[PDB]
């Protein structure tokens, strides 16, 4: 799947690519599970080889952030939910070269659907290929925030379930609970650290324009501000585990009884 | 429910706004889950959009401590509980602008409830809206720091139960209660954090007359004392949990034999 | 109960009160559950506010490290140990004003005790409220090092015990004793050391002073380590004991 | 075992040594389970006394990471799964004096064993003993990220054995086991390169191509650690909820 | 027990004290459980009061590391096992004044008896009393090391006997063997600390000859080396506690059906 956008007025304007040949007017060439007529089409119409599928699974600092004849790279973690609504980060490879962005992915993802759903009616600032690759970011951290919020909301609720050793069958849902609002966070996190590597080394690599490098310490300092919320939910799991355990051993002693 | 303060000697007076049109000559406008006739109300008499509800939802620092066209934004969590005694932080946006404050809220509020109680014989000093601001933090933290104190004195007669008794109803209790007071450390924790950042922010943001800027401080160090507190109830509240479960696989090995 | 001392030589010496009511020559005033007569007594004698008892309560850096018209001001927990042995932190208001010390506190306390009865045959070497109130201070750490000591003893003893019975309930409960100590030993080290940090930018304090309270803060940087080890221990020796009681369970079951 | 390489146009060519006796011409002296006939051999041919079996047990700093008439020496955990699959550490003492290389080490290794196969058909950059110690390090930091890699992946599977029987559950309590051993040895291994690269960067005279090959070790060292503590977390919350399921259904057998 | 040495060449050399009573030639005196007779001897032949057994006990850094007219003092922990093979620590008063070191210990060590092994057959480099201080210190610490070499080795075995969750019998024994390592572990880490405390004391207090400084930053950085060896031994041997809980409850499940 590729699918190609170009600038007006500071406007990402959906190229058509099966009918408009040329890409050489797009800023942005955004890749969904490519096939090989799709890369070796951006390969001869433009100069960019683009990273292969087990060099994304790669998670050494020195294999995600790094610069080379290829121009400059950013691998990093966004998060999605499966078909059976479990947690998940997908790797997405990104690639600066001569004003022009590649995004590499191994699939559909909601930060890319939100960021393209605004991208329609909303101008950017700079215009240019370092401001979107941060865009997308932010929009990222925005998503991440959401479901930190989220993982609240449902742990205040499963926290008055916990509340009683009233089993049947109501505890055993609430474990699984529990241990799904745990993965969630964790890999939430997962996505958090990883970003903030990213950002890191795009501050001291990258000619960022001005523009661009606050926008890069704003989302920098959200990370910050996040981070934190992270941890107080693990605190918050592990001790309502415990309780639970107290109270299915508290129950367990009065069936004996 | 829109309520409105002017100032007479550096004193707070509550100005009629059913009665009495003008608005203008408010220094404080304090809104209570508002009607969209008090929310327009204030976009027409003042400049003032003010924050809609899931804009309170949001987390992330960049959605919390930010300035722009409608003026100086901190949104903040402040503690209460529920109808069914249940630990709560509740956001509330404050917004200065054009020396005037604004305050919306979700819900009443025991802070602001006590503030308004005093503010009706008690003097401000320089009489403006960023010692308004702080005033109703320092009442936060106030209230915060009571709150920590009877956790140490409800966790003191409630170890006392858990080593001194072993029927398995009041123990259910037992474990409850201890839960009960996790759950209220946990949520002075978030607010404590929220409230520090609020306040770094502030300092570094909005020129702040030297009197104000003591007063933050001043209030910055109270939570650097009283975090520390916080963490150290974890501790008790866990291992006090842990003893519980000896004592029930203790109780259940006599049940047993 | 209304006690107020005087300086001979450097040596602090019982005035008595009862009879000599002169207040004035006194260096230090300590208040133990004053009524309000005795109260009002150092309010009208001296010019001495005091810290009512809801006050004491307050553990907000604000309203425990303050100056202000009535002097300065340091609350700070000390550790005691109630009737029935029940470790526990006691508040203890000092105040400091024109070169008297004020103690008002809710309880007798070993710290306090101990320093009055070496006052008697000791003395002091610059002579003043801020050395007193340093003194004291380092009685106090100088008590909570003896208590961890003993932590460390008793849980060596303990750790023997947990590798059927009636001894394990008594185990467990022994743990119990000693983890709250420990806790409460930290809450009042922790907080010394907020009171000493507040002092060494706030007051004056005399050189000889400042190199003192420099040497407690150190010994109290000393001290909470061991504070740390300890709750190691303690929660590992929990863990084990409810591995025992569950292999205990198993050969019963059997 | 005594392997031996010199260098032609910044490439690693195997010296013949049963045969070439010249051992003055190698960069790099490479010794497995060395004999006394071996050792002695680099004793005499070369200045070089080699470390004993038991100063590799030595994991004090002072014993690992210092400089004496012998030479230069960093002694290294290496990553290895020995013949049952378990995860295991390897000491090797690399020492650096006159330009030249010695690695000594009690067993074969795969960072050492992917080094050599590359080797055999890759050039080197500025081609000396100080990168030869580096390219070994980039190799072992690469086996260690794939190491971690698979730790999510399996921990992952694991995952849901555990929230979806008293026999799949042994399996799945052992598993745990094996996956926290890895993850801890993986970070005794990492947090000791880490001490190493510090050391040399401060101590060893490196030419400047070799120090931004270091601080590029450690800036991967430092993005692999994190990781490294995550999986704890996930690990130790996991056998939490085994737990809980366990006593879930001793309460379900007992009704 | 009395025993004296003095230098010879940069060689200790053990004096004869029941015979030769010129005490004024030794370096370093050594008494173990010293008696009245013992005390008083080092009392009038030099200048030297001992610290009392009460004293040794004290473990306040002012207690502990403090200069005086009596000289330079610091009392460490040492590591040994007691008659039934249980670990600890004991306490040493070193006492440095006019060239001469005062080692005060309550019982026989390890690191005693190794540095007088070695002593006999082995130069010093500076030949003082400082020197033998840090020399013992080094000694102290390689021991270290191999405590927690060694609890590496038998945790590794225990580990797998731990997989094998089955059996009654072996598994008393596991839990017993952990909770040893454990202590053991425990008490290594107080040494280590408190010599890491004595060390860093006498950086800063002791005019140290700079041969002597190079020496003790050495034991330092090894100290600093050590550290985290412990603090990773701790996670694993609390993570089997874990695990064998969790084999333990499998096999009670197993016994009930
Ligand atoms: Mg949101
Ligand atoms: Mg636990
Ligand atoms: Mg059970
Ligand atoms: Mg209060
Ligand atoms: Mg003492
Ligand atoms: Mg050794
Ligand atoms: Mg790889």
């Amino acid at each position: 799947m590729l699918s190609a956008f170009q600038l007006e007025n500071n406007r990402l304007t959906r190229l058509e690519v099966e009918e408009s040949q040329p890409l050489v007017n797009a800023v942005w060439i955004d890749l969904v599970e490519p096939d090989d007529d799709e890369r070796l089409r951006v390969q001869s119409e433009l100069g960019q080889s683009l990273a292969t599928r087990p060099e994304l699974e790669d998670i050494e600092a020195s294999a995600r952030f790094f610069e080379d004849d290829d121009g400059l790279h950013i691998h990093s973690f966004f998060f999605f939910e499966d078909a059976e609504d479990h947690a998940g980060n997908s790797t997405v490879a990104f690639t600066i070269r001569d004003g022009r962005l590649f995004t590499l992915r191994e699939r559909e993802l909601p930060a890319f659907r939100l960021y393209r759903m605004r991208a329609r009616s909303q101008s950017m600032v700079d215009g240019n290929a370092y401001e979107l690759l941060l865009d997308l970011f932010e929009t990222k951290i925005e998503q991440l925030a959401d479901e930190i919020e989220n993982i609240y909301s449902d742990l205040e609720q499963l926290s008055r379930v916990i509340m009683e050793g009233h089993q049947g069958d109501e505890y055993d849902e609430a474990l699984s609970t529990l241990a799904e609002l745990e993965d969630i966070g964790w890999k939430v996190r997962l996505c958090l650290m990883d970003t903030q590597r990213a950002l890191n080394f795009l501050v001291r690599k990258a000619r960022l324009p001005g523009g661009q490098l606050e926008q890069a310490r704003e989302i920098l300092r959200d990370i910050e501000s996040l981070l934190p919320h992270n941890e107080s939910l693990f605190q918050k799991v592990n001790f309502l585990m415990q309780a639970a355990m107290g109270f299915i051993n508290i129950e367990q002693n009065r069936i004996i009884k």
